[PDB]
């Protein structure tokens, strides 16, 4: 169910927004693409999602939750097998919890998906 | 992700057989249902295994792991809000996992899916 | 593709809507339900929404197409071998097309989904 | 819920097979993307089949009809607004129909699914 975390760089905290910079490898094996479920395997909005919250939720805003999705936007699927960079910015002050999945293959690094997501304080 | 339990039986033990039922419930909250995801929300089979895979490693093989579905058959379609019987049947002289859900409504009670799947010890 | 004709009504013209009901079979072996494609089979969307247009307008907006769709609801999975009443009603004057499915088993009638479409004149 | 046809070349026939390519574009328009039914638009197989089924038994097999997909395989998913090389070959020996399609993009050319389909006289 999870990625293949292949490095996780130091939060780079500014005034109100920290950010996390994540390299993660789109396993083959995962229940995502088993063929029992799909002949045409790529990492759906729910997976990218969950990856995201589940992140962002543990390395910089430890204390809060889902609350909605202000906007998101899938550019290009993501193929079993895949090296992704994933980049995760907090601005605490208006909630906002914005994320960004690029694919890298050789010299390029095209956008996979991006979006916007709400949070709120857990048990606010 | 997860679904919210609702009862938890305790472990019926046989000769080589260990059961297990639950009664859970499928949250409309679940990512799974996200309607920038979906128009037609239904709990996906990754999810119906993901959470088979939960439980039974959780509370009848605890030193086991997937290894591949023997089969897998899904008759009636899971929707927002259901409530849920999920039945494990693990026989580790086999090394498999049966599963079984099975929705509850009024007085009937339909199986919605079912299947086989084999474990695998783990770091063995 | 397209669903197994089981019965046409004649056209009920009333004031300005103008109405047809066709029972249909929705046979285990369409595309839509092919083992390569899917594992839990069962009539998507678009399926649903191409078979309204269809009939929508080679029987009641001869010179009419889709523009968008207002709102659609989809309240009950339409599965591989079952037989439903389709009720399809045009107001030319608000220019909106109003469809509804059910599912027809034993002595029940379930809504499975139902909508409003917007069409516009072709080549308007 | 057809492609744009750009371009159709003639027949090829060799000693055993018949052949045929198309240029199609992938309109953004297709029932297959409308936001009411996905957030993470790709043409399914069961388009990308019934295209296939289509153009051959209209240019080739004009007297025959599916059977059975012998084998398929999606490499890569095919976005809305994408433009396809579409290559049908039949062998009416074997009675085996294969595809291929191809996204151009650029200079590059790249397979997004390929497969073989059997087919049968119709009313034989």
């Amino acid at each position: 169910m999870l990625p293949v975390e292949l490095v996780r760089h130091d939060v780079k905290k500014t005034d109100e927004t920290s950010q996390v910079e994540l390299m993660l490898q789109v396993d083959p094996d995962l229940f995502w693409f088993n063929g029992h479920f799909t002949g045409q395997p790529l990492l759906p909005g729910v997976a990218q999602l969950d990856w995201v919250m589940h992140y962002a939720t543990t390395v910089l805003a430890q204390g809060w939750t889902f609350l909605s999705i202000e906007n998101i936007k899938f550019q290009q699927p993501i193929l079993p097998g895949k090296t992704l960079r994933l980049v995760l910015i907090w601005h605490a002050g208006k909630q906002s919890l914005t994320f960004s999945y690029s694919i890298l293959e050789g010299d390029t690094e095209r956008t996979a998906s991006s979006g916007k997501i709400k949070l709120t304080p857990i048990m606010e």
